[PDB]
């Protein structure tokens, strides 16, 4: 079992550190659930978003073995195009052996430039791996380095320490009463079928079901814009400059909680949950965002929801376990 | 004995991660020996670095103590006033307990906008601390949370992860050979007399001794304008634009050691540890800046300098230990 601790950076992104080669160089990345690629800037981007950024020169990695496999991945915020190499990775304290990652070329855009991270490490199913490049979790289960086919996710509040993912391991300090299971709809993302959402007991959004993925790589509660600019109404948050749909933190004491019914079981967003405030100001944690997939526009459960829920991620038997938090 | 690791962000920053208060709030900060003050950003900041940095709020502490005295420090590159107030710092592994420190108010400039840290622990004597605020190393001994009155610094070249700060002891497997002790001339900065730097056989700075500081929060070697002026030319380095005092990265091969004589011994500089080489790119490690002091015009020995140098700071009895990475 590993233990990948996490910085949490004003409640928005949680990165961790790895060191790729031999000797190690070392880069913070993104524990991205949302994706299944891992991959950090090089000696070879020409992007500006790496001139600022750790980069993997492979000439100093007695261990590097190259391959002509190029790679290109798109986000919902950024891209990379690369090449994929060969190398160990030292994440949460064990040797990944001949782990396939990618080496960036280009980075397009201004958004990563401005990011305190280097690379992404995802965490969701080969099928979605671009190139078909071996996740990272998987080429550790395959080598039997870890005890367990599941990680978990502890996310903490409040800017505090100790964020964690646990890779072969669940630790039940981080939880209240037991693991609720929720099987995998469709396997690629951790997709699980959200059955309503309601506030004051009518449904607010997601009537007769909707697609949900539990993605630790997005900030936000992100859903179908049209869904999401109701909820936003029926808490008052309205729009600023650029993204900020602004709410009074006077209002955080007087909303109603917001549930989620997944399998039958009510999970609760309190208001201080839903509402990130930083120091003076309050915001929406919800945001638009229509991700269209085979199985349906996409519900996105980010860190909004995680930092309430102990999240454990079971490959085994393809189920998301769910407890409220200590 | 702490153990503190820091990320080695292109070889030009090393910082770590601690946390204030109970329950504890992430920071990451330079552990800088060339100061004596820990300061974070906090809710009462309002300045544009304060908004994209973690803030310490006092309010969700339980362990926070208030004062009313006023904090203002200026550095190098930089600046900030701020209010002091006690809390429970977790360093290395320790948690010093009720520990004075800055919660800023202002950080003017963009350049700590764009910094990957948030804050600053000051690693130096007493004498330099901004409102006489107890330094966190002295803290710790006063409390007896560290065995011996010494901690080591070991900073890895090439962006390769291993870079720490060892609070309280030494350890022997970072360097080749044994310590050579350099007593501190004047205590504020770990202050040492600089015999001569010379370039095969000839003198070519500061003859007849120049006072010098071992500064970890310092990235390059600087020296006086004037002097440094003429290394960068028998170097070759350069300006291009803002510094980038660059240098062809063809010449790694042809220089020769600098040499540094502190009390008596002979540390030499590599070309390889006075160029810098970020990618394909090879900049020059010295940097022009006249900094006076009661004692003379400092020469900082940086981050350069510390690469090759395993340095232990001995407060028990004044003095540096410098010996060889191994
Ligand atoms: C206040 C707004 O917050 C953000 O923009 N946060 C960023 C991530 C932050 C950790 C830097 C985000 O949520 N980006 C989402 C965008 C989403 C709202 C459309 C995203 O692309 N997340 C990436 C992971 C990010 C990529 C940017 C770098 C950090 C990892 C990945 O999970 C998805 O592409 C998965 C797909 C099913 C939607
Ligand atoms: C390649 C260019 O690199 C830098 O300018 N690096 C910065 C530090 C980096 C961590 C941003 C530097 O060397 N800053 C020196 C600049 C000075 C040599 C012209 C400095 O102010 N360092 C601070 C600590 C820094 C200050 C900015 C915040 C990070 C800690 C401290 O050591 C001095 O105040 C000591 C004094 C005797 C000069």
């Amino acid at each position: 079992i590993g233990d990948e601790p996490l910085e949490n950076y004003l409640d928005t992104e949680y990165f961790g550190t790895i060191g790729i080669g031999t000797p190690a160089q070392d880069f913070t990345v993104i524990f991205d659930t949302g994706s299944s690629n891992l991959w950090v800037p090089s000696v070879y981007c020409s992007s500006l978003a790496c001139s600022d950024h750790n980069q993997f020169n492979p000439d100093d990695s007695s261990t590097f073995e190259a391959t002509s496999q190029e790679l290109s991945i798109t986000y919902g915020t950024g891209s990379m195009t690369g090449i994929l190499g060969y190398d160990t990775v030292q994440v949460g304290g064990i040797s990944d052996t001949n782990q396939i990652f990618g080496l960036s070329e280009t980075e397009p855009g201004s958004f990563l430039y401005y990011a305190p991270f280097d690379g992404i490490l995802g965490l969701a199913y080969p099928s979605i791996s671009a190139s078909g490049a071996t996740p990272v979790f998987d080429n550790l289960w395959d080598q039997g380095l870890v005890s367990q086919d599941l990680f978990s996710v502890y996310l903490s509040s409040n800017d505090d320490s100790g964020s964690v993912v646990l890779l072969g391991g669940i630790d039940s300090s981080y939880y209240t009463g037991s693991l609720n299971w929720v099987p995998v709809s469709v396997e690629g993302y951790w997709q699980i079928t959200l059955d309503s959402i309601t506030m004051d007991g009518e449904t607010i959004a997601c009537s007769g079901g909707c697609q949900a993925i539990v993605d630790t790589g997005t900030s936000l509660l992100t859903g179908p814009t049209s869904a999401i600019a109701n909820i936003q109404s029926d808490i008052g948050a309205s729009e600023n400059s650029d993204g900020e749909m602004v709410i009074s933190c006077s209002s955080i004491d007087s909303l109603p909680d917001i549930v989620f019914t997944i399998n039958g079981v009510q999970y609760p967003l309190s208001p201080s949950a839903y509402i990130l405030q930083d120091d003076d100001s309050c915001t929406s944690g919800f945001e638009g965002m229509d991700v269209p997939t085979s199985s349906g526009e996409l519900w996105i459960l980010g860190d909004v929801f995680i930092r309430q829920y102990y999240t454990v991620f079971d490959r085994a038997n393809n189920k998301v376990g769910l407890a409220p938090v200590a």
